[PDB]
């Protein structure tokens, strides 16, 4: 086997094609399916896997009541082949209420985080063995990506932060070889607050579009130099803006340098990737709630301050349906490396009240250079048929 | 590994031997089994798999109500080893309310179709990656085979149509190498309307017996020249006739050239294959409803206009039991390549009314050059023990 | 890979050691477990598998009612690793209400029989493909081994019979290479009626201890010469006698040549194997019912007419618990080839009446040349906790 | 493949990092999960597996009532990948109410014990085949490790005892090559009573910290010389003491040579391992009940009589939650061999009375040379949501 070095042009894409949907909540009304959240899909050199943070219970289980809480000792990283849902024969790969997994070519690395908020611990499991660990540097919820990490020539890099949610925080980018933390680099550049990076290889670097939870609606950008371990950060140029809350397109801005300060506080995990000076990105259709999901290209979206010229829009989940987190993943193709994304469709509390649980299903699309039509692929569960 | 080129004589067969039955509906009254329809089985060079379009739910689930509808965003192509039923650990290979899968020797290709009726999109997933896609050319339900596609020396060919159901439509035959559409050829020859082809290798070509939904009871024939990408189409000569509705054998005809216009409209997916000037084929025993299933050889059935000389008949499902779609699949043997078939036994609505769901189970037989006896192998579920 | 030629001395054994138990009926009162009967375990060169004829349903299913019947179109041969029970993800390898499976070194062969009693059909599935078939020669329930077949240098041999149950019948021994019936040899020698052979390699031959359903309580012996395809048959010498009904040891006899005519009619599948002039064998503890199971060596049991000198007795299931069929299986060891056996513990109707189903679990032991103690390992299900 | 010879320095560790948790009891209130006890995890050269003694039933099954009993004929050794829980597709590897499993590099060895108390039998299954067996030498419950055995260069060694619980007993250490008992060595040295050894490679020897059930609260030490088959035994020096009941740290002692006679009788399976003259160990937080679990280093804990200097303490399960058995397991690292441990969290009777079953879940941690924080990871099931 050899290590992945991702040195292939990004594929030219026209938009996104349907790829998978696991239908976990519809199935949960007639099956023993895990309660999850924060899903992501990462993919080894032969096949893809879907991951999620389980709540240590199944939906038709009395223990599903009050699973809105993001951190309990019973959360484990579930790992399955993309498309097979989280049934009882699913493997719990590690204890984690925050994770990132990636494969370096030769084996999988999982960074799982559990523990006390104020004194959490992160374990670096590589190829089955626990090879390293690190404790909470700012005593306030050590967290990471919640989507795939990326590895070039042996080194994987994950970005993690500990600190305030909506306040300044301490973000560091760890570089790790075979499970072992070989370097830690603090965040440098313009970004004010990094939460949940959606990173992707951009040989010879890695680039991430993260979430700004303090002062923005525009999304942070974190650039990692795998050779010097140098970090750089910015905001995505596009005036169209990916976070939720967001202003609305008439009143929204980004100057590529600072948090725009328009409905800053909070976010939702999202992604975007550059294509020359253009930007492919996705966001909720709502600017207040995480409902609906749409994708489009923004001409000049990457390189020009405030560019709002959209084209190739696609609705992935209509505005009357719920979405959640979203992240990117890259698959090596024969000729180029493509970009794909998943979108979490959360259901349950607090928004839907009939039931007392909170869980999600996923839908995933991949870039295509061919043609496509139209559609909307929501979760599909009728809330009145669910248990609880 | 090397690519399949299927250059081996067709095996001489005497009739059909029992091969598999998964018992999905009997099992569904005491287990969490997927609701499906449009099953097919395709087979890689070491083993066989059964496929079906799931309705994103299990039978003992309130979401199974009203699964008669053929297209919803929650349908996925399920794939399992032949004989293991669609339980909750089954993989959903792609989003699809229409499909065709085949293996070129080196990996699997799946063509999955989802989307809006009027603007559907087809993704070409090969070896795990999404390698291509195509949008609806006639804005009216892009559809394909619903059974195995076939590949010779690297190129796979699927036939798809977009257009009217019972009216003229636009049928094209796509040739694809490693997931990539490398050529599209429109339907040429005598056939008036192609729906659901049951194709099979006939080195160096591929031959399909499809469904004519507009003007026939006799079945279309589509011949693909893998070297020039030339298409040709006809109708099966046999006066015995494979579609349902059908006239009855006294009053039925086929001249090998045109839709016979005897109870044309509608169909059911079926198959047939040639053997010299003879024809092996199967059909429902009923000519009105898709009930019972029988197979037989028709002497001169392939080459002579209206030949109705039957021999070697076998009942696979008695006339008092339901059948559904049927299709062919080919398995490479040591000496020759054999032909086998599956027959979908649908249950539920609209025909059976106690329950509110619609689903199927399968039974599959393979050609044999040996001896065999008699039997009838229906679905078996007692409708009064089923949920709903 | 290479073919198995089984040329290694039989291991010297002292008695039997516990090996597996799957606990299917206890589990069925809290799980979706298949209803089965006629189990057997066969073993490929790296691991072992347990097989059973399923009744196309699970126990907590209304379709389990009246599963006492031995032949319905919904019976399939289930195959799993020894120890993993028949849950819903179990593969149905073929349609069969009678079977025998074995592995020639290079792949598995399964002979599955389904159909009409009076006109059944047997398919020879080898390595996934259906390679041959044969119809019922005497129009009265074609049947076979119900335990492992054995293959030496490529040729597998199964013994099958068609004819009267308790009356004369037509027994033939088929020799098959890669799924293909290459020779059929009729039964020759002293045996009057062969039903359910428990065969085992005895290089260069194969030897079977079968069931005599017409005139005996002593067990038939069938000897196959793999080189000339010559058959020979006898009765086991031992005056202790393996069938049920049986007389009792005071009044029982066998002269090694003829059916003893002591409580002839009927039987139960059993086994025995020779060791020099001695005989290792097992039988129900009851002589009327198939309850309890015991094993022992009979000094001179193989070579001397009526020898009743027992030693090394072991109780495998106490007399207050039910047993059923039993059969042998051989595993290649480093030095010698060992013999092991399974014993079906049937539960349900007609003997236990609370419930309306009939099913079994298995327990299996293997020969040992070491020491052992004592015990009794019954099914274990409390009939009052079962569904139905 | 080659045999494991474990010749690598023990890794220097700082404490323990979270590794796995399977959540079996929370899941059992909405899933068909096996009732177990005496879990352990052993690990082959590529991945790890969790093992447990099943009670031949699932929790939501009426057969789970009264599973407090440690020995019934229906107990089997369940084996799964670490993290996938004991669902119905889990393999029952052998009949056993006591076990130890290990992998020699080339294949797995399982020593399973079943039978009558007074006349039990142990089978040595290696690589699938039953290769040997041994009967009860003292006619009073033959038992073994209940955790991993260890193999160096081909020879595996398990320690087993037969005799009184709280009284003198007969302990022997068997050395076995490929399933075959090649030598048996009786216990020699200072230890008075050995029960449940937690052994680990310490090239070229093997070292075990066991349970003294007669006269101690300090833990026995058993040293095996793989070259001469010589045994030696002692007590762990530390005055801090690992058994439960225990005195309390003010009043507790160990002189490294004799049972301390402070609350001797009974125990609980535990572990400890040396590091120079220090000792890493774990124990219940309670000294009366097996509740809570803590680990720490004891400076001079290995080499100095009665050393009570603790440091690096970690709470793994808080004192208000239940624990149970605990044992060690070793994983080969790139550079050194690490030590990890699991802790059984038993639930049910006799301590919790609402329910009538007894079962456990596991949590496992591995040594780390990095940093870590704090936490408590209990079972998590709310006893009021459980069946029964
Ligand atoms: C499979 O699927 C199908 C279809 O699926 C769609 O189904 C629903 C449920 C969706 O949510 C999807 O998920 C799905 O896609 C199902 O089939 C349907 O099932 C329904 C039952 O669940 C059945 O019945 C419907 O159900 C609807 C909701 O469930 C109702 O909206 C509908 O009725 C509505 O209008 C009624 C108007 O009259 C109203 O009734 C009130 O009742 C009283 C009756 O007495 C009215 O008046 C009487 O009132 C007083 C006393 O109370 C006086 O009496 S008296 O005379 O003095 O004595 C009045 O004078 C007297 N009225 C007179 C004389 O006129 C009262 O006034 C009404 N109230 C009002 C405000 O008007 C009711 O409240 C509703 O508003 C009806 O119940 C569907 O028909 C059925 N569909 C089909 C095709 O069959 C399947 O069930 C599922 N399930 C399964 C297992 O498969
Ligand atoms: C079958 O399926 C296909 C594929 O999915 C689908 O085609 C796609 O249609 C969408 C929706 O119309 C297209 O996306 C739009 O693209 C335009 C820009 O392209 C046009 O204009 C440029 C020049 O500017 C030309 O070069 C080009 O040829 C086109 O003529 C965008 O403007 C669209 O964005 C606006 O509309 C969105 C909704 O569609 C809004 O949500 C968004 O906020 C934008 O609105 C704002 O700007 C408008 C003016 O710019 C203004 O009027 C508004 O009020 C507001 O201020 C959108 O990106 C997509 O490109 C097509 N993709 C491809 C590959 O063709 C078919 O439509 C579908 N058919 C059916 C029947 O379903
Ligand atoms: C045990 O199992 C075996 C194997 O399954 C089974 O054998 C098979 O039996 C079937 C049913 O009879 C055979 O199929 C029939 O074949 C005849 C033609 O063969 C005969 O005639 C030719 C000359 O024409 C001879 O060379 C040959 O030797 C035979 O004598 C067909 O005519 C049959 O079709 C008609 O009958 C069907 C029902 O059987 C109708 O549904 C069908 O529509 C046809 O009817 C029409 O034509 C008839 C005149 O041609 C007319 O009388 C009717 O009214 C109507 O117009 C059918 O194909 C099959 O070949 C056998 N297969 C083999 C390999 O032997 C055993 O029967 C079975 N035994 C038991 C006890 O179950
Ligand atoms: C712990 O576990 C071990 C291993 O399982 C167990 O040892 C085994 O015990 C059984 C039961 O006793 C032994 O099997 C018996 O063997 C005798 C023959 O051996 C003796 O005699 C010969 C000479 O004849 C000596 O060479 C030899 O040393 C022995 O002394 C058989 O006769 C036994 O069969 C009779 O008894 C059965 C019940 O035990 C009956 O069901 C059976 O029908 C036979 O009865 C008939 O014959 C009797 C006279 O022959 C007559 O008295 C009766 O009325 C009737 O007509 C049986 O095979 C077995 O060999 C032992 N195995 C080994 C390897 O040692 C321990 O017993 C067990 N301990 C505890 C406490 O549980
Ligand atoms: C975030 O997470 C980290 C990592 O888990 C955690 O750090 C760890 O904290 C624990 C708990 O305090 C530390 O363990 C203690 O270590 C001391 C010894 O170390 C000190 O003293 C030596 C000199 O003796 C110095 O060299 C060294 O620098 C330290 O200053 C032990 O004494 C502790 O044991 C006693 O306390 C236990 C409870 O903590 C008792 O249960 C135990 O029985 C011992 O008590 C007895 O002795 C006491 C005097 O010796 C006496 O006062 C008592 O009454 C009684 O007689 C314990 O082992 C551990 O080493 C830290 N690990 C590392 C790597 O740093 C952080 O605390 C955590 N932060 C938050 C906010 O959660
Ligand atoms: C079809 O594929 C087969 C399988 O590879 C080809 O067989 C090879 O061709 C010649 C002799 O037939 C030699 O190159 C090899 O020895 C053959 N393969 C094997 C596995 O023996 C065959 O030529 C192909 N035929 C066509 C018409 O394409
Ligand atoms: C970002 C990065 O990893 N760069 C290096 C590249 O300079 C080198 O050429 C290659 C293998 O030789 O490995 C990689
Ligand atoms: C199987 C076989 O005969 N192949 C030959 C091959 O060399 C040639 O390139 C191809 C196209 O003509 O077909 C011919
Ligand atoms: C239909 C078709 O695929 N024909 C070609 C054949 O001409 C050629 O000989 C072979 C390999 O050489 O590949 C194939
Ligand atoms: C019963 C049987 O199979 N005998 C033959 C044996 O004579 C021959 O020596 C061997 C391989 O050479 O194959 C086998
Ligand atoms: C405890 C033990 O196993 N020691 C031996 C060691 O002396 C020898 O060097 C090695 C392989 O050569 O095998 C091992
Ligand atoms: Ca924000
Ligand atoms: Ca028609
Ligand atoms: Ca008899
Ligand atoms: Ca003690």
């Amino acid at each position: 086997v050899e290590y992945r070095n991702w040195s292939k042009p990004q594929c030219q894409i026209t938009g996104f094609a349907p790829f998978s949907k696991d239908n976990s909540i519809r199935l949960s009304a007639g099956g023993d399916i895990w309660v999850t959240r924060e899903p992501y899909v990462s993919c080894d050199p032969v096949k893809c896997y879907q991951f999620a943070l389980g709540q240590g219970t199944t939906l038709d289980n009395k223990h599903s009541n009050d699973t809105v809480h993001d951190r309990i000792p019973h959360r484990t990283l579930l790992m399955n082949e993309l498309g097979v849902p989280f049934h009882l024969g699913t493997r719990q790969v590690c204890i984690a209420w925050s994770s990132s997994s990636c494969h370096d070519g030769k084996a999988w690395l999982h960074v799982c985080i559990t523990g006390d908020d104020k004194n959490a611990t992160a374990s670096f499991i590589y190829d089955g063995r626990l090879v390293d660990s690190i404790g909470s540097w700012s005593q306030n919820i050590l967290r990471t990506q919640e989507s795939e990490c990326v590895c070039i020539n042996g080194t994987c890099t994950v970005v993690m932060t500990d600190g305030s949610a909506s306040g300044r925080a301490d973000t560091r980018i760890l570089f790790i070889e075979e499970g072992k933390i070989v370097h830690i680099s603090p965040l440098a550049g313009s970004a004010q607050h990094v939460e949940e990076c959606s990173c992707y290889p951009r040989y010879p670097g890695v680039r991430c579009i993260c979430r700004d939870n303090w002062k923005g609606s525009n999304r942070p950008v974190v650039d990692i130099n795998m050779e010097d371990y140098s970090i750089d950060s910015s905001y995505v140029c596009s005036g169209l803006v990916g976070d939720t809350p967001r202003n609305d397109d008439r009143s929204s801005n980004s100057n590529c340098r600072d948090p725009n300060n328009e409905r800053g506080t909070q976010g939702v995990k999202g992604w975007a990737f550059d294509n020359g000076n253009d930007l492919w990105m996705g966001r909720t259709i709502s600017k207040d709630l995480r409902s609906g999901y749409e994708t489009f290209k923004v001409i000049g979206g990457w390189s020009t301050p405030n560019s709002k010229s959209q084209i190739n829009r696609q609705v992935i989940v209509d505005s009357d349906n719920r979405s959640g987190y979203s992240g990117i993943f890259s698959v090596e193709g024969k000729s180029c490396i493509n970009r794909c994304f998943y979108v979490e469709l959360i259901r349950g509390r607090k928004q839907e009240t009939r039931v007392w649980w909170t869980s999600n299903s996923i839908v995933v699309f991949c870039g295509t250079s061919g043609t496509y039509g139209t559609g909307s692929w929501p979760d599909g569960a009728n809330i009145n048929f669910m248990p609880i």
